[PDB]
């Protein structure tokens, strides 16, 4: 049993159209994950005793998807050919004047494409000294194409709404337990009134932006990064598709952002390269679980989507109605023992560190713990019995060394997190891929 | 009638030593349209006293911080080449040309005070290039932007988000007023006080995002952070202080670097630009826009922007009464709905729109779920029927769900079902520019 | 006193173990917090026997604790160079050796240059040949490029965003004694005192908004908070386009700080050449937005370390009090309060904002509230017996402010006419260009 409860009234409500109503009131916060509001009820002018249980099973945050594009690993192969000046194409202004999808006379046997790609024309050193009769520039013809380096594609998106479930568990007067689901301002009609998401709290908040990764079949990831709505060099998504297949196939209907690939003239040679983010490597950094802020971000039920969930403090006020009948007493919370266990993960990083703590009571409640400036909070569910349970703190020194004061009944223990905890050294995600060209041999 | 009544007690207020004792009743805001109905006790006498509080709005207003100007720039240039040895072309000149020296193949050219650049490619020498000379030749450039467009936009952030919440009182003989509340603010009535206790209103998600003014045509949401500077390939890449410095393309504008672009063909020449169209995102954005069940529109009279809660409000109010205590509250009324219709767009930032018929006995508020919770809808109930709408945010384009819905608490199946479109990956940069005008 | 008394009831708590049946019996109120200095006056009385007792729960602070996520370190780096042209056939100056230069390949012609652990580079560009150039051969000379970066100041910046903020809420509780106390809680939190427990029982207190943002350090000189979201790699024309991990690898520019591609530009002139950098000046983000800082009424500042958000009007909070075998009698009234508006300073259409101050006369410990007439504009203050100036941040669009407001103490509004001047900022470009002309070496 938690202490849950705010107030306690009277109500007496009438129907206008007229009978009048009496009910009991109780005005209490969710309070935590695992936290359950034990209260006796006395008939309001009979004699008579009744038991209810509310308990705050999850409160979770839905994303309501909106923008979203498809993109993946991608890699140039080039095709080069130079020609002395009055050969071919190589006369006057055609070179300097070449455009991106005017595919030289060099590079016919190559069949039509529906794939990403892009022609240029470089001119080089002319005269005997690069096998020119001819002094002026030659011409150095480049066909380029993009190709996928793994058969695998990533859906990048944004979140629009963020959708508020509350879930109850309720044993009512009969003992039979049901699950209530609340949403903002929800109110449920219950066999013995009724209970209502009187007043909700809860949201997404901090001083960060940040969109998700769907890897099909292999869960998803957080980006702690602002989603970028169209292609940008140096970003996520420089590269993008309207589906998985585009991505795979290198599809000429996919978008990218101006001058993605380099070009190394070398008179006779020739390096196609191109620097992109890879996405999977920011997938694999921000891989789900994660948690900012308190929010636990994960896949949903069914991996249809990402769900914020709260796994310890909630901010929520419920009000319960009872027909007939006003709280008799409330139980009391019962203390909790509490065993650190370890310290995992790192330090000045997104995704924090892993401190496990070992928690034994007699009913469940709520443990609370905090370091001495209070710059650190820590809130775990515990029960009758004896579970290890984790959260997510942050920390910027390697070695930790924290005294926490901890209770569920308000009788406060100290509790020493402690352990090492690993730097991250300053990344890029920009990965080099390409390199020399297929000669062509002149025709 | 609502039911938001959240606790009932007997407080006593002593000043310095006069003492008054006042019924006080803490009720939920619930949302727009909710309305609380109190029947009132005289504590000290033998009156009954009728007392209604209803939620009308609930605003956030944008007090904006940093702002620019930006539009839709163009180049246009002159070129002109010459043989090496001939005129300026010597030596080291085209190499160490300086982007604000103009050449005097363009001696022509007046004064100017318009954003302007110069440049110098050293092109092709010989017989075959129309040169006795055969070192390099220098193509000369002079570059300066202009407007497409006689309009510009003025793009802003959101510092503040200032609460409003604005409640339609009715007083025991039927007088109807209407008070405003901020943050943490009490009102004195003639039957006592209302005060926002406890406010949960604000801007709340995972992204971040800026507004466009266009002048006489009302404004637009950016779904990405603020530019604080000029940076290619973003909106303000190019920014003035001023509308009319837009319109001059003015040389106290900042362009972020090298966005002008060059093709030197020998004697032809293009400069080209490659901007974000910010009208384009204008469009895209246009205001009415609903974020996270906050609808951003223009403020009335068209001054600024505001954010709307027009379902469901987050915010306690505390009611006092002199003299008075609860005696009984209205009951909620149930409501039939019925689906109308649904249009718009999935996987899009701008959502689709949801209708449905909502037909009642009593003002109330209509709560709606899907069965795994991750919809929710809030509309407003009336006596009589009344079509109400609201954003919701899809992923698929044929969309069959149903819904859960009551006023009362007694929930009812509804079927949200209806087509929404796609809308393909954009691009907001458009080639701009070409070839040049040859002198000579 | 200030008036924020929410509910108030008895109620009885026992143990449903079956091992120590206590049952204790509790008076209980929900108070709002309502903003820093509302102080509940609460008089209480026995419910076991005839006693009373006063009690006072003042709001002192509520702060948010930024708990940092991913940092960097960077500064403020410029290039320097030596050149090198070769004539075609001379030296590296071979076939195609020019276009195939390696950044990471020193050219033989700056051999004399010692063992680097600096950021640096190397590039070969193709300039004019024949005699005119001063060479026998018509193919291209070779300028070669040595370069590497320096730091031009001793001092360093880092650079970092906020994943949690962890609220605390302090209180100054006046016993039956006068005795006071100071309690810290947390959200979802209680305490127990000698008279019972306070907890907070429900806490709406948040960075909320529109924007992202991240913060600087500036080691022994405060904090700067940075209006952008925090950028995770090197991205030219950002904070952070070169960055380090650690304060002494940004002095000296050492070869571990990573940089995004192409931020030095070259300017090839045949025998001269000019190497130079535009990268942003992140001393000048620091000065612009240096703490204390305000967005959205959340006043950033140093922890005293860290950065912490203080609330320094409204706070919206609930307190629940239970007392031990005492329940509420009666509460303090709150006072009227006069208000003169004193000064306004600052700047419009910025980020900072603009400090309005104004001169509060009270008779006793509240709370000031003010709106202008369409509610855009808010103004929480805290008020105290006397004559007594207190400020908050606003942010205007116009140079010339004219806006009345209804402020009040009690709930009765007066008129009150903020009026002010306020500096325009123009818009600006954290770019700025650095390097030069190179140094010429002399063939051997
Ligand atoms: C609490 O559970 C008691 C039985 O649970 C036992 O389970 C074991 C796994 C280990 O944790 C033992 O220490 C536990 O005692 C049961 O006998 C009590 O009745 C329960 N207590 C309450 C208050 O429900
Ligand atoms: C409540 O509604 C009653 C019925 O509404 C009428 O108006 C029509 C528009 C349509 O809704 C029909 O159902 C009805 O003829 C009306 O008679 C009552 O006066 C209304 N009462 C109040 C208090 O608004
Ligand atoms: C028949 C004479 C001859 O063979 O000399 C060369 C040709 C032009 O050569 P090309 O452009 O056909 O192929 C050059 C091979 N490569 C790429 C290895 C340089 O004639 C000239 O010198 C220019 C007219
Ligand atoms: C009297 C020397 C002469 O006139 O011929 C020049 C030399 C090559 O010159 P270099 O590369 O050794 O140095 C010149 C210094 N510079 C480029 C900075 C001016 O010979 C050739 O052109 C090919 C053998
Ligand atoms: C040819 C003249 C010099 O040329 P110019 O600079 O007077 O104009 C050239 C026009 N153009 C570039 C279109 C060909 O004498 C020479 O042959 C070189 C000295
Ligand atoms: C290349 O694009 C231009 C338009 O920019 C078009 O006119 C031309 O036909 C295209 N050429 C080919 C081969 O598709
Ligand atoms: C830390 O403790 C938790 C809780 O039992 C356990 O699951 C986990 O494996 C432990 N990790 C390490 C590294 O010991
Ligand atoms: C152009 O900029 C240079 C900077 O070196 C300056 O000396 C010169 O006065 C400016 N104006 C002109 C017309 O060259
Ligand atoms: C959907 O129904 C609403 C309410 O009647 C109406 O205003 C709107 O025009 C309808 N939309 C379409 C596309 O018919
Ligand atoms: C330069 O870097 C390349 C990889 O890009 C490496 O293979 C080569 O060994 C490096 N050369 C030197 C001299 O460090
Ligand atoms: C404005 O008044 C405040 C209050 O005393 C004072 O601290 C500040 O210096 C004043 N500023 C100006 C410019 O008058």
């Amino acid at each position: 049993c938690s202490e849950l409860i705010q107030a306690s009234s009277r109500i007496t409500t009438c129907s206008t159209e007229t009978k009048c109503r009496l009910s009991g009131t109780a005005l209490i916060r969710a309070g935590s994950v695992g936290a359950e509001a034990c209260l006796m009820l006395k008939g309001v002018k009979e004699d008579q005793t009744k038991f209810l249980k509310i308990k705050t099973v999850s409160s979770e945050l839905s994303c309501r998807e909106g923008q979203s594009y498809w993109t993946g690993s991608f890699s140039p192969k080039c095709l080069s050919s130079r020609r002395c000046h009055l050969v071919g194409e190589c006369h006057v202004n055609r070179c300097l004047s070449w455009r991106d999808n005017e595919t030289s006379a060099e590079f016919s046997f190559v069949g039509e494409s529906t794939t990403m790609r892009e022609n240029k024309c470089f001119e080089q050193c002319g005269g005997h000294g690069c096998g020119c009769f001819n002094v002026n520039p030659s011409c150095l013809f480049v066909h380029t194409y993009l190709q996928s380096v793994r058969k695998e594609a990533l859906r990048v998106f944004n979140c629009i709404d963020w959708v508020h479930k509350l879930t109850l568990e309720i044993t009512d007067f009969d003992g039979s337990v049901s699950t209530i689901d609340l949403g903002a301002s929800s109110s449920r009609f219950t066999n013995w009134g009724s209970v209502s998401l009187s007043l909700d709290a809860e949201g997404i908040s901090g001083s960060n932006s940040f969109s998700f990764i769907e890897s099909p079949g292999k869960g998803y990831a957080i980006v702690d990064e602002p989603f970028s709505e169209i292609p940008r060099q140096g970003f996520l998504g420089e590269i993008r598709c309207n589906s998985e297949s585009s991505v795979l196939s290198a599809h000429e209907s996919c978008l990218r952002a101006p001058n993605l690939i380099s070009y190394k003239p070398m008179i006779d040679q020739l390096e196609c390269t191109t620097n992109l983010i890879d996405p999977f490597v920011v997938f694999e950094r921000g891989s789900l679980p994660q948690t900012r802020n308190d929010k636990t971000f994960a896949a949903s039920k069914g991996n249809r989507g990402v769900q914020a969930f709260s796994k310890g403090s909630v901010q929520a006020d419920l009000t319960l109605m009872f027909d007939n009948f006003e709280v008799d007493f409330v139980g009391a919370a019962v203390s909790c023992d509490a065993a650190f266990l370890n310290l995992t993960g790192c330090y000045s990083c997104n995704a924090g560190a892993r401190v496990c703590l070992s928690i034994t009571s007699t009913g469940t409640g709520t443990l609370s713990a905090h370091n001495k400036d209070g710059s650190l909070h820590i809130v775990l569910p515990s029960e009758n019995g004896t579970k290890d349970q984790c959260q997510i703190l942050h920390f910027t020194v390697p070695e930790v060394e924290e005294e926490f004061m901890y209770s569920c009944d308000g009788d406060e223990r100290p509790l020493l997190v402690k352990g090492t905890l690993i730097a991250i050294d300053p990344f890029d995600d920009r990965r080099e891929a390409g390199g020399e060209s297929t000669v062509v041999n002149p025709k």
